[PDB]
RNA sequence: GCUGGGUAGCCAAGUGCGGAGCGGAUAACUGCUGAAAGCAUCUAAGUAGUAAGCCCACCCCAAGAUGAGUGCUCUCCUAU
């Protein structure tokens, strides 16, 4: 009865498929990855472009794991490919967030600048010193980088002062009580 | 006997020193990815921040730790 697994893994133009065993080796065109399986799911690769991943009715992973694991795969392999991007607004007086080789450098006004260490692998987009956005590969490993930004000052009830999703809508209550 | 001084020792009112960690796992909490439930959701897989609290680390004891550990070195002649 899963809509989302009952609908096939899109698998785009150069999708490198491989087994290590019990593992789908995702390693597209910019890099790799790792996504490891139950015995419980066989994922299947159909021999006609699409791909379905199997059951296995004795508890209810066969309703609800496959959220994760026909999903998964759909995030991994394209996000190896293109790579998905967050993006952050960062709004006030005196708000710079340049960049000085690895390492950021976010002025917020605490006293010592913040520098975030750039990790691993990833790579940052920054539209000027005013606004940021993260690109990368996964859709897990760049969003916990991303929010740690967003976690230094979050979206304030007065201003909107602070760092800002691009999509979310932050309340601005009415401040000094007017 | 009563006073006035006082080295060493012992004493403080005197002199030194101390409380430190970008170490670990957590509690409330904030999250990322993410279904069940085409959406959502910090959780059911996974994972990140995160406390004078908990555990290592500091300092003293400690193999009677009968579970008696480990290392280096010395000694085994005779009435002595």
């Amino acid at each position: 009865e899963s809509r989302i697994g009952k609908q096939p893994i899109t698998v785009p133009a150069n999708v490198a498929i491989a087994m290590e065993g019990q593992d789908l080796k995702v390693k597209g065109p910019l890099g790799e990855l790792s996504i490891t399986y139950p015995r419980e799911v066989l994922v299947e690769k159909q021999e006609s472009g699409f791909l379905r991943v199997r059951k296995a009715v004795e508890t209810r992973r066969a309703n609800q794991m496959h959220g994760l694991f026909r999903t998964l795969t759909d995030n991994m392999v394209v996000g190896v490919s293109k790579g998905f991007e967050k993006k952050l607004q960062l709004v006030g007086v005196g708000y710079r967030a340049t960049v000085e080789g690895k390492d950021l450098i976010l002025s917020l006004g605490f006293s010592h600048p913040v520098r975030m260490a750039i990790p691993d692998e990833l790579q940052v987009k920054v539209e000027e010193n005013t606004k940021v956005t993260v690109s990368g590969r996964d859709k897990s490993v760049v969003g916990q980088f991303a929010a740690t930004i967003r976690s230094w000052r979050p979206p304030e009830p007065y201003k909107g002062k602070g760092v800002r999703y691009v999509d979310e809508v932050v309340r601005r209550k009415e401040g000094k009580a007017g």
